[PDB]
């Protein structure tokens, strides 16, 4: 034991966190004009890439193989506001489904550095 | 009579804990690999050598304190092309060089390393690569 996906509850708890995610992410004023108007293709997939992520089963990549998650990215100007604006989004999100303690520092900590890495547009 | 595990046979911890410092000494410099790691690398480190020490046969101090290395897994958010695996897998062949690692255990050690490496790659080549 344990990996980070058991501890943070699995695919149900990983469920309603994109879901509530999402439902932020599509309010958010930096956020929603580059997303999708229609989140849920988006949210299936990122319950496949955290679900993987985080150890549970290969949902991500046995669909849609290597991640190379910078580079699908790269389309969309994504500003330091906007990792800002998703990580906020992020926060509310644990907040409102129970992610707290060491797993959310852990999970939290991992998705600020990613969303740093995906920054590809100065402010 | 009891071989010696990998991590025995390179030195042990005083070994790994200097290999990993040279190593991250030179990852903090290198072009291709500096940009994604952490500013202070020194959590990075720590945990590099959790995962080198039961990597090679040492106790399990990585999946005692942070669960299963799931390195594929882990490595998923992270460009990783074929260029930063190499500029990975140089840096350690300086960090071995300047650490003293040589023989049978450098070259196991490496070719695991190297197999591992190839593994994290998660992005496609660049042009000119195919
Ligand atoms: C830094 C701020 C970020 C912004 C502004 C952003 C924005 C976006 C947008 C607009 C899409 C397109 C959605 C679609 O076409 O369905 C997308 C896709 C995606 N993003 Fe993010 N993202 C960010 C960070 C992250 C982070 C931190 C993760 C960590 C898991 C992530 C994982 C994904 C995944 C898995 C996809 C689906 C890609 C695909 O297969 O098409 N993103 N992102
Ligand atoms: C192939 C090129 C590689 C690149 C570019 C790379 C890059 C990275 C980066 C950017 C991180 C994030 C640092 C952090 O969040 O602490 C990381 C974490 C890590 N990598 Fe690598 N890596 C590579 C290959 C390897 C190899 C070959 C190994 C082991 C032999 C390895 C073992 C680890 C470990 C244990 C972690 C810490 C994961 C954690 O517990 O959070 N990586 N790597
Ligand atoms: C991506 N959300
Ligand atoms: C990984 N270093």
């Amino acid at each position: 034991p344990m990996t980070p996906f058991e501890a943070i509850g699995g695919e149900q708890c990983i469920e309603i966190l994109v879901d509530t995610f999402a439902s932020y992410v599509s309010k958010h004023p930096d956020l929603s004009p580059i997303f999708p108007d229609d989140l849920t293709e988006t949210a299936r997939k990122q319950k496949q890439f955290l679900t993987q992520y985080l150890g549970g089963p290969n949902l991500y990549t046995e669909e849609h193989g290597h991640p190379m998650l910078r580079a699908r990215h790269l389309p969309f100007e994504i500003t330091p506001k906007r990792a800002e604006a998703w990580l906020s989004c992020m926060e509310q999100a644990m907040d409102d489904t129970g992610v707290h303690g060491h797993i959310r520092e852990f999970v939290f900590e991992r998705l600020a550095l990613t969303a740093q890495h995906m920054v590809n547009t100065p402010n």
